[PDB]
């Protein structure tokens, strides 16, 4: 096969690629953490009743327990991401915050 050209190499992986995983990604991370959050609201709520729902308590652990684990493959998803990004991209400054607004 004929080759022996230059592609031009450029630092970091393809952007282009990468910046559409990233959407998604931290699209699932917006969406788990949102109800893993509203779900420690509703744990609150209710534990603060003299006489809380049994049900309603097993229906808030559910959902609290899947999007609080899938956040961590979620998080350490985007911790590797947003180490192959520029912080001076907006993508990676904002990742950044949003991972240590979580935990890291």
């Amino acid at each position: 096969g004929p080759l022996g050209s230059h592609m031009d190499t450029q630092g970091s992986p393809d952007l282009g690629a990468v910046e559409l995983r990233i959407e998604e990604l931290r699209h699932h991370f917006r969406v788990e953490h949102a109800v893993a959050e509203g779900a420690k609201n509703v744990l609150r709520l209710l534990s603060a009743a003299k006489a809380p729902d049994r049900k309603a308590v097993s229906e808030a652990q559910e959902k609290l327990t899947e999007s609080n684990q899938k956040l961590g493959l979620l998080r350490e998803a985007l911790e590797r991401r947003l180490g192959e990004l520029p912080a001076d991209h907006p993508k990676g400054r904002l990742l950044r915050e949003e991972l240590a607004a979580a935990s890291s």
